[PDB]
Order: structure tokens, then sequence, then C-alpha cells
């Protein structure tokens, strides 16, 4: 069974969507869903000693334009274990561009921490963790000859637009 | 596959059951299954800074009161992962309500650690450990407003009654 | 050297005290100073599956009411190891009676984490996150049999006349 | 599904293998996969303070001389996750009986750890690493009065052309 | 200041004596009191996966027959770090040798937890438990070509015996 | 007692020099030495998710170009704690500057992990961790403004000449 075709986006989109999530919080491991069999993969390892600094995953039946699932990143006070379904509220979008393609990111958090229960948008965040977010994405493929390309942070309501985008996408290329 | 309903309750039971693991010692998150896909779904964050003192999961195909999978906890000296199947020897039960329900729970020992050879009933346990158990699940739901009570502990016999009526109940429903 | 003599209270009192950290967040064992040598000592484990919510420590040259050096508490994302010191900027107060002692806390931030600059006073904290600190407190000691009362936080301003407070006691009992 | 006997062996056998983690390094705990449902099963405590020196899995679709699947080591600087893929490249064998079967593992290293790049072969490990490994493996059940002998270790070459007899022994015994 | 020498044996010897961590458990590193300055010191890394399944250190002020302070190993539920204070509750001693020298340690309980509260002497201790121990001492030195013979445990008034031979042996050895 | 002022440079120099070791691997959190009480103080908090690849610490008594005890790097399968002493052999040198300054920093092996016996030299060590080490001091402080230019490694050779030097510096500068 693939998670990723499986489980609906979410429960309440695009206000609560699921995030299915492949790397927690500290890992310099990058992993994936292997394709056709929904397993966890080994990407890669990071080539430099950096750690993601979020929970990261996809959000289930999505589709966005770099051809891939939409990626969320959750954060997380206590990361959770690979292939772990998180309830969570978007609440801004990390813009950015990867060797040409838009692989552009939904910020969000956990419906069911309290201590984000007044996290609702991106001037929530603090300043540095943004900063500290948008550094990782910017450098961690530097030592693979890669450009990224970082363009700023959008807001919630851009968030969820393009959720609803990457689900129509997900229909029309899956339906 | 959704493991709860696939896996037979135990390999000798009610001597030796399955405990599916959600929940490792030491996690602040508390996990549950997924009912439809059986993937691993994060529940809540507990309010407190608390973590579960035991490796906590259930027992398949069994069903309880509370409407829900029978609940164990297994006593590991190195916590595994969520979704792993350990093969346990129950010692004992602890009795509690949870706002109105019937919430009791499997106190188990794993069957191949040595370590807890001689480890048979709720006796062999010690007493700060029962204490310290008992004490999470009375104040770790204490800041969302919900009251649980403590009834107390009992023994291996008691425990393995308690497993067959379960199981008896999955049956029943399903 | 004992370096709750030996270091100042702060480079800039009270904007900014030096906090000796004694416990890590995370931790279930409760360490002290030993009096005598300045090591690091085991005082307890706790009794219950809580651990420090905060790095826990003191200010060096302080004395307060309850006969012991002033307790801070610094929020750290990554705990540092026992017997670090921390620059810390205070932003609150737990008011909190131990036993019939007063037993106050100063919450504080490090001044050299920049996820926290915009951190200046009480009413930055997630409400969850100080209620999960006050809880820890309200029942850590619960089955050794001691009562604590939290009566609750004071701002950032009263944290620091009572640091100037407990800076004064120190000079005049030593 | 049953991940062992849906997967490939790998993507480009014996060159590059898929390694299915059960039991990352550093673990006491030793985990097998229940060959009835595929979920992680607890197989021991370990009876000594030991703990896996590498990550330990098995490769899909293979049976060996042993009525198991072939096992192989991969060495990881970050520890997996158990049920990981991890794409390895098998640089030699480690030879060893366990109660008169034989219980032969291939060795091996992440495709995508650059750190690993030039190891293609059993010379390139360290001496006392591979010492490490197969003192593990001499010990490890000592307490529980069983017998293992290691008889040293073979080369890339040899390693790949086992992993081709196991992968001929399972479709033999399931195709 | 050598904590070795400012700090007394223990607060009402032998029935509680103080133990100085060295090595928390869980640890590969061997770690040791450097003898001029006090401060922690790495030994060697054990040339095999194997971790220090106790919280092992030194009783103040005390010589041993060996020449080297008293060894003891506390059972922590949660390990300690290093050059931490102990107060600890001695239950019973391993005898063994190591290339020909008495190299015996205590084994002890701490005061302050209150899950030992009914661990007074050798017989309180799971079999197994003591098995492990042993083993670990058996063979952590095998690579190294370093043979010892476990001769079997004390219990706890054989064990306080010896902590008061340990605390003359370092009266007359410095007093 | 100030470790850094009390220490010998080492037991060997410059073949093999005690490591103060002040930041284990993995740490984000950057440590130094209060040099007025020897206390381990928290000199920063990383700006960005990134972690020390090494056990970093200090070479004792000694002083260089840019006023700060000379720096050393060792690679520790385990990390240690900080304040803890490694004996440790040079293997190699990364030259850099921050801010202008003359900020080179000694590379270096345990002696006492049997791993490390064939690395002698900066030939011995797999180019992507030399990637991968100078691409973290190059990017570290990014996010504070700061610029540091990675100018290469030198061999052992030069180490020990550089390690040579800053004895003698220090010894001019305190002695
Ligand atoms: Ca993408
Ligand atoms: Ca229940
Ligand atoms: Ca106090
Ligand atoms: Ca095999
Ligand atoms: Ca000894
Ligand atoms: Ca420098």
């Amino acid at each position: 069974m693939n998670p990723f075709h499986e489980l609906e986006p979410g429960p309440e989109v695009p206000e609560v969507v699921y995030a299915l999530i492949e790397i927690p919080k500290g890992s310099r491991n990058k992993y994936e869903l292997d394709k056709k069999t929904g397993l966890l993969k080994l990407d890669r390892v990071l080539y430099s000693p950096f750690f993601y600094p979020v929970d990261y995953g996809i959000i289930p039946q999505t589709w966005y334009d770099d051809g891939d699932p939409f990626d969320i990143m959750v954060i997380m006070r206590e990361p959770v274990y690979p292939l772990t379904i998180i309830e969570a509220r978007p609440i801004g979008i990390m813009k950015m561009e990867d060797s040409g393609d838009k692989d552009w990111k939904v910020l969000a958090v956990p419906v069911e921490d309290p201590y984000f229960n007044d996290w609702k948008d991106i001037s929530d965040v603090p300043k540095a963790f943004l900063d500290e977010i948008a550094h990782f994405f910017q450098r961690y493929k530097e030592l693979q000859g890669k450009t990224t390309k970082i363009e700023g942070w959008g807001n919630a309501e851009e968030a969820k637009r393009e959720i609803l985008r990457a689900i129509e996408m997900y229909k029309e290329k899956f339906g």
C-alpha cells in the first residue's frame, strides 16, 4: 500500500492537511518514499554536516510543478518517526527554485501541540528560524554543484492556495 | 494491511501474547494507529513534560469495554521502534478509569530478554516502578482537564482473564 | 574552585546574568553542585517519569529566602552540558512555595541564540509552555509526599528586582 | 505487502543491490522481519552488552544455504530506520558458520554517501573495523551456548558471485 | 583539584560510599581520570562493539592491589555525566583477574533512586544481568590479546570488607 | 585550575599532542573555555542548522597568530564529553582566514582508536570528508555576516611545524 496514493490530502483541506513525514528533524540522512513500493528509501547522505531543521515530508495525493508530491515542513518539538502522519495547519510557504524548478515548500505546525495554538501565519515565526530554514535550503546541495535560489516567504493564504493547486494537479495527472 | 486485524492475539494465549508497540519508552509524542491505513499517526503531544515510562501498544485482535483495542505496556530495557511486534508475558494489570471508561492496561515483560526471566507476577516488580507508572497515568492529561482514577493493580492471573475476555469481545464485534 | 562563589552574578546585571547549568533539559536525574568540591552530584532520580522541561541551574553569587542560590531556568533549543555557563536575559519569574519555603525561579532566554531575540517578557512565551513548566513543579515531588504551591508568573521587571535582592542577600551572608 | 517478496534484489545487480535494513547500527535489540506480515519483530535482546556495528538487513528476493534471505551489512555513518531501503555496493563478504550452517554475510557501502566513493573492495576497509565486526559475530551468542566459526573475508568479486547464486536460489524455491 | 584525592571515600563507609563516575552506561569510549590534573581523559576506544553495561567509576581515596583506585560499578536507569558523584550502596563484588592482577570491582546501587530500595545483596540482581557484566569484562579486551579470568561474585559483606581494605591501602600509600 | 594553562601541550610533541575538547561532534551549540575560570561557556548557538563535524578543541599551552590557543580537530567515531583530554596524532592542517585573521586548525586522529592506525597524513582522509569540514567552516557564520576564506589543506609535516611554532608563541607571551 502506497501511502502517497492511499491517504487523502487532509481532513479539512486546506485548513488542516496530512503531513506524511519522511525525514525527522536532526537527520543528515535524506529519505524519500520509494515510488514503486511506498517504503522508506535513502535518497542520499547530505554532503555537508547539516541537519534537517524541521520534520520534513509530503502531502498525500498532491503533485507540484517540479514533478513530485508537494513538500511540507512541520515544526515539531520532539521529532516523529518516518512514515508518521501529522495533522498540520499551514502557516506559510517557502518560495525557492532548484535548478530551474519551482521547489516551493509548505511550512506548517501540528494541530495537536498546544505550544503552537497561536501560530497562524508566517509573521508568528521567529525571524531567525525562517532564516535558518532558508539558509539550509540555500546551501545543502552546494557541494553537489547545485544552485538553489531562495525567493522569499509567502503567508498562510498563499500556502493554502498552493495546496489547492497541488491537489488539482494530482487529480489531473492520476485521476 | 492493518496489523491490528491481521495478527493473531498471541502464540500461546494468554501466557504469551503479541504486543504491537505504538509508543516507545521515553516519548513525549503520543502515537496511535490510523484506523483506515494502519500507518502510525500523531494523536497528540503530551501537554506536560512527561515521557511514557514503558513501551506502549495494543494486543492485536482484541477489543475492550472502552471501545478500543486492549492496551499493553511492555517493560523494555532498550525501547523498540513503533510498529514492532514483541512476544510478551503478562504479569499484571493496571486498573484505571478515564473519564468514566474502563481503561485497564496489561503490564508485561518480553519473553526474549533473559533479564526478566524471573518476573512472573506483579509482586516481582519494584514498588517504586509500579508507582511511577500509576502516577504517569494519573496526571498525564491533567492540563487537558481530564480526570483519571487509578484503582490499583491486579495480578498475572487477573490480567490473563481480562485478555481472554478482550479476545472474545473482538470476535463478537468483528 | 567552586563556581558558585567564583563567578560574578552577570556581565550586565540585571539585564544579563550568568546561568550556571546543573540539569539539562530532558533529564530525569536531578543534579546539584557539591558544596565542598563544586563537583556535580546526583541529588535524586525523580520518582515520576517526568523530565526537566528547561535547562536548570543557579545564578552565581546569589542567595535566596529558601537558603539556597537563586534558581534560574534557561530555554535552550539544544540542551547544554552540566556546569556550562550561559549568558541569559531574564524574562519572567515563577512564583511557587515548596514545603513552606519561597522557592521562586527566574525564567530566562539565552542572549546568544537569535531565535529568542524578540523574547523580552513573560507575555512572549506561549501559554502552553508556561503551563507545562508550572505543572512539572506542581507534581514532580508528589510521590515523595511533598506539597508545592504554584502562585503564578511575574513579569521581567519583577524578575529583575528579585535578582537584585538575591545579589544583595549573598553579599550579606558571605 | 511483504517487502522481502515485493522488492527486486537491486537496480543493477550485482554491482548495486538493495539492502532492506532490519537493525540499525548501535542496537542491542535484534529485529527480524515477520515473514508472515512483513512487520518488524523483536527476535531477541542480545544477552551481552554488544551493539550491532553496522546497519544490518537482507537482500530482497534472495535465499541462502542456511534457509533464510541473504544477509547484508551496510556501513552507514548515521544509522537508518528499520525497513529503510539502501542502494548498496558490495565490497566483500564475511564467511562464517552458525550452528553448522553457512551463514555468510555481504559487506557493502551506500552508493549515495560520497565518503565511501573510493571503497570498492575488502582491502579498502580498515583492518580494525573488519576485526570488530568478526568479533561481534564470534561472541554475540556466547551466553546462549551457541557456537559460531569465523572463517575469514572474501573480496568483492566473491561477494557478487554469491549474490547471484542467492538470487537464483530464491527463484528455484519460490519462482 | 584532583577529585580522587580531595573527596572522602563516602559519607557512611562502608554502607554508603561515593562513586565518582568516569564512564556512563552505553559508552564505547573508555575514560579515566588524568592522574596529574584530575581531568577526564580518553584511555582508549574499545576494540570491539561493546558498551559499558553500567555507570563505571572509582571510589575516592582508595587504592587496590592492582595499583589503581578501587573500581565501582553503579546501576543507573538513566546514565549520569562523567565526573558526577553518586551516593551508592555496595551490594556485591565482581572477582576477576586481568593479566595476573587482582582487578575486582564493587557492584552498587544509587541510594537516591527508589527503584532499588530493596536491592541489598548480590542475590537481588537478576542472574542474566550479572552474566552480561561478567561477559563484558571477559571479552572486552580480547582483540587486544589480553586474557581476563572471571572468578565469580561475592556478596555485600565481602564487598564492604574490600572497601575497608582499599581505604586502608590508600592511607598507607599516600597518608 | 585553568586546563589551558595547567596541561602540557602533549606527551611527545609534536608527534602526539593533547587535544582538550570543547565541542563534541554533532553539537550545534558552540562552546568555549571561559579563560577566567576554566569552565565551559556557551559562546553562541550556530545561526544555521549545522553541526560540528569533528570533536573540536584546543592544544594546551599554545598561542596562535589570531590571538587564541591553537585549534585542533579530532576525528572520533563516538564523540567525547567537553573538557576531555585526547592523545592525538596530527595528520594535517586546515588553512583558513576568519575576518582577516590566520585561523588555521590542526586535523588529528586519536592514538588509541585502532580504526585510525593507518591514517598518518592528509592523503589518508577521504576527500569528501575534507570537503565537508571545509564547507562547514566556509558557511557556519554566513548568517552572522562574517566572511571566512578556505585556502586549502597542509600535510602532517606542516601541521607539526605549526604546533611547534604555537608552543613557542605561548612561551614568549606568558612564559
Ligand atoms: Ca518539491
Ligand atoms: Ca484502553
Ligand atoms: Ca530555590
Ligand atoms: Ca544468514
Ligand atoms: Ca581495578
Ligand atoms: Ca584559531
